């Protein structure tokens, strides 16, 4: 009698959360598929993320799921030591993998910079903004500012040159997942905070490890441990919230009570729902502005065995493309984020060579692939990432709901909070906890 909608890692592990308080629970899932923007599938030869791919052990949630799951040493690291690329003022500079690290470890510096006065602890990132906060004002102000900061200026500001300038850029469109020129600074300092303040650490969280048997490896056993069947092929339609129940409808009509309910739907695809009372203005207006995540993840095939890195800023198709697979008919696949979903087919292969030579005229690709999430209708956004101003008065907003409507998902994380599936299983887990102990 809690209705949880969506049967991706928020719902999932909500349910799990739930039953081991012996509550119970239904998952009511749109697709015909579990697993929301994390999603293993076949494709081009081998399995392919075409949402969520790479994991850490410094990630609590996500490694306590790996380990669970018989997973520990079932990882494996990107290829590195790629030839790099870049694009600075129109031009392509070549280089190693080293010497594009070394640039950004120096932008790095820069970008965290209040870090260690903004989050000494992590995991508590508006502690500036509490009463406990017991630093100077100025550091408060810095931080409200910081909000209405982009992650590229704070490097043009510290007097880089053009060409670390346009690194970053490409680096934050593939981080931001859209325009980085729209984003919060503040999320770029919480990544920092949450990686022990150093680029290479960040890197090692957020791009080097991926699993072996691919994220349906946890979905799927989150699944398997359920009890309770998911409905599938099910959307909601309407959700009524009230102070001591709750009641959802689906598309077909079917009219369900509940307890409470734990919405693990994304910003991007909130609009499909009616919510009576309706969401606080608050919400509202993060909804209707969305968050910063109109961007976009490739899977590009091209000829022979290349080991290969490429960086490109606005407004290029790809702004970060990496060799990751080298496969048996002489091909290597290489995964590519870019900025703006509606720039690239990522099933074209016209275009996917497009983004090949943004760097390099002798490359040939032969197949291309990806989910565009953003024109996904029970998405509507890749992971998500903060727009200016959402850093302070976004993700947090969710919490209070006011009745027993609940909102879980990677993008109200206090951790890895969007970016991670780390987020998606703190939140869900800690939402299932909210609805335990009203309940009790
Ligand atoms: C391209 C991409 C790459 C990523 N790469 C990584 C990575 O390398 N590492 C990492 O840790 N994380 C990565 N992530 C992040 C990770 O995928 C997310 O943080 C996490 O999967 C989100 O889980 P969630 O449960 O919060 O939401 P979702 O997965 O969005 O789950 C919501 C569910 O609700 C369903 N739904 C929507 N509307 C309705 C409705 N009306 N009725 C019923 N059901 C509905 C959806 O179909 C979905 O199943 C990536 C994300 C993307 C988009
Ligand atoms: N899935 C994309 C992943 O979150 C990512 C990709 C490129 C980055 O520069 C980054 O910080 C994160």
């Amino acid at each position: 009698k809690v209705v949880i909608i969506g049967a991706g890692f928020a719902g999932l592990v909500a349910a799990r959360e739930l039953q081991t308080a012996g509550i119970e629970y239904e998952i009511l899932e749109a697709k015909d598929r579990i697993g929301g923007r994390a999603w293993t599938e076949e494709r081009m030869g081998r399995p392919l993320e075409l949402g969520a791919t790479w994991v850490h052990w410094f990630q609590a949630h996500t490694w306590t799921e790996i380990m669970r799951y018989g997973q520990r040493t079932e990882i494996t690291a990107s290829p590195s030591g790629n030839d790099a690329h870049w694009v600075t003022d129109g031009k392509v500079v070549k280089g190693t993998e080293d010497d594009l690290d070394e640039k950004l470890t120096a932008a790095m510096g820069v970008t965290y910079e209040g870090s260690e006065e903004y989050f000494p602890n992590p995991h508590d990132p508006l502690w500036v903004l509490s009463d406990d906060f017991d630093g100077p004002a100025e550091v408060r102000e810095r931080f409200l500012s910081d909000d209405q900061t982009n992650a590229i200026d704070l490097v043009k500001e510290a007097g880089f040159d053009q060409e670390t300038i346009d690194l970053v850029d490409a680096f934050w469109c593939a981080g931001y997942i859209g325009d980085p020129y729209t984003g919060s600074a503040l999320m770029a300092k919480q990544w920092g905070a949450l990686s022990d303040n150093r680029y290479r650490v960040m890197e090692d969280i957020t791009l080097k490890w991926k699993l072996n048997n691919g994220m349906r490896s946890l979905y799927d056993g989150i699944a398997g441990d359920l009890n309770t069947d998911i409905r599938l092929n099910t959307p909601v339609a309407k959700v009524e919230h009230h102070d001591n129940g709750a009641t959802v409808t689906t598309e077909s009509g079917e009219v369900i009570e509940a307890s409470a309910v734990i919405c693990t739907v994304p910003v991007g695809a909130l609009s499909n729902i009616e919510f009576s009372p309706a969401l606080p203005d608050a919400v509202q207006s993060v909804i209707d502005d969305k968050w910063n995540s109109q961007g976009a993840k490739i899977w590009i095939k091209i000829k022979g065995h290349h080991r290969f890195l490429g960086y490109a800023p606005k407004p290029a198709k790809m702004s970060v493309v990496r060799s990751e697979y080298f496969m048996d008919d002489d091909t290597t696949i290489l995964v590519g984020f870019g900025y703006d979903n509606t720039n690239i087919d990522l099933n074209s292969i016209e275009d996917a060579q497009a983004v090949i030579n943004q760097w390099r005229d002798d490359l040939e690709v032969v197949d291309t692939t990806g989910h565009n999430w953003v024109a996904d209708k029970w998405a509507g956004q890749a992971w998500g990432t903060l727009r200016k101003g959402q850093f302070t008065q976004g993700w947090s907003l969710f919490d209070d709901i006011d009745s027993q409507l609940f909102f879980a998902g990677s993008d109200y994380a206090y951790g890895w909070r969007g970016v991670c599936v780390d987020g998606a299983l703190e939140k869900g887990m800690t939402t299932a906890r909210q609805v335990i102990n009203s309940m009790r």
